[PDB]
């Protein structure tokens, strides 16, 4: 079939939906794409580029609240963006691995500098921003991993279980992480806010 | 070698620095131990049961800060774990990846437990109590994993980023979000019914 760019992320995306990350292969993908693994090579030279390249894919396919819209409060556009960074994530089995396993775009680091940009503008240090916007990313994606891993693992004992401990367990099973993942998220905006408007007061 | 479970644990650590994660295989580890495979089989069934066992062994040898101090706040509880945790997470290469999906094991129960009751004691919904430590735990497992990621590894702003971000291990980054959590959480559990 076809070997352009566009079409090989688009086979590798579906074979990693099939496979997993772990399962997946160029053998496998060659197969999926009608090829002998040598044709395979001139358009895909391992496992690891396949891997960068689909991980830079999902998020410009599927994060669409990667920039603030006009006049949108810092704490909006960070909500916002933490939803649609999980809702990426989650779009594609361990699609938060095919994440945490590469390192970002020459266009990832223009839209990251252009969200640092907003962060500044609305008074944040740029440290202080970036260690928001870090925070935010890293709370977001261990949650995804917690919950993808989580569920790979069930692929491969109430009566003992405490009584706290066992509700707990039913409450997280309860949705996809959503409910914990949104109440978290609040927590953290709010802390940042209080460290903002401290300003150089101790708080 | 001893393949007792301590012997045996201690061995796939070991390996676990040496490989990483996705490179520890039970073939290793059964020529680290000196044994034929199937003699290891009899002890370890596979890689998954292998790796459950790791995550809870790393907590159990490292993560020194699992239960409040009497009198402890329920503030400084929650630094002083999300801290412990993350030191026991950094201890072995890929430790945050060991750890990931697993669920509390039985070792783990009365521990557990104490944590969730301490914080109800607290004022805390089991609910949003749960909510609390999870967020702890992801936040947690989040910047270790990105730390854990770029060891295995231009635009202005960025630039100075990446300066303060490379000025440390992640520490900083670390503990100044751990505060906002903490914090957030504060504001949550004071307001109680009003709109906040
Ligand atoms: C309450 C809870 C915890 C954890 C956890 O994975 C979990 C879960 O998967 C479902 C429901 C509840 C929990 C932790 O992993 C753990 O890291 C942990 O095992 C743990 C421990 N064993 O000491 C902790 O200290 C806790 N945290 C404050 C770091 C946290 C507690
Ligand atoms: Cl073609
Ligand atoms: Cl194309
Ligand atoms: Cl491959
Ligand atoms: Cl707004
Ligand atoms: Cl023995
Ligand atoms: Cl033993
Ligand atoms: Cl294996
Ligand atoms: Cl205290
Ligand atoms: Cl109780
Ligand atoms: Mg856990």
């Amino acid at each position: 079939s076809r070997l352009n760019r566009e079409s090989v992320i688009d086979a590798a995306l579906e074979l990693l939906n099939e496979t997993g990350i772990d399962g997946l292969t160029t053998r496998k993908l060659a197969q999926k794409l009608g090829i002998e693994q040598p044709t395979l090579y001139w358009h895909v030279k391992n496992k690891r580029a396949l891997l960068d390249a689909l991980a830079v894919e999902i998020l410009a396919r599927h994060h669409d609240y990667s920039l603030p819209a006009a006049g949108e409060s810092w704490q909006s556009f960070l909500r916002n963006a933490a939803m649609s960074f999980r809702r990426a994530l989650l779009r594609y089995r361990d699609g938060a691995k095919v994440h945490l396993g590469t390192r970002p775009d020459e266009k990832q680091y223009d839209t990251v500098e252009t969200q640092l940009r907003f962060m500044t503008e609305n008074g944040f240090s740029l440290r202080d921003g970036l260690y928001a916007i870090s925070a935010v990313s890293h709370f977001t994606l261990g949650a995804v991993l917690e919950q993808q891993e989580h569920t790979a693992a069930l692929t491969d004992p109430d009566e003992n279980l405490p009584p706290l401990l066992r509700e707990a367990l039913q409450i997280m099973d309860s949705d996809d992480g959503e409910q914990a993942f949104l109440h978290g998220l609040e927590s953290l905006i709010r802390g940042f806010e209080v460290q903002l408007t401290a300003l150089l007061q101790i708080v």
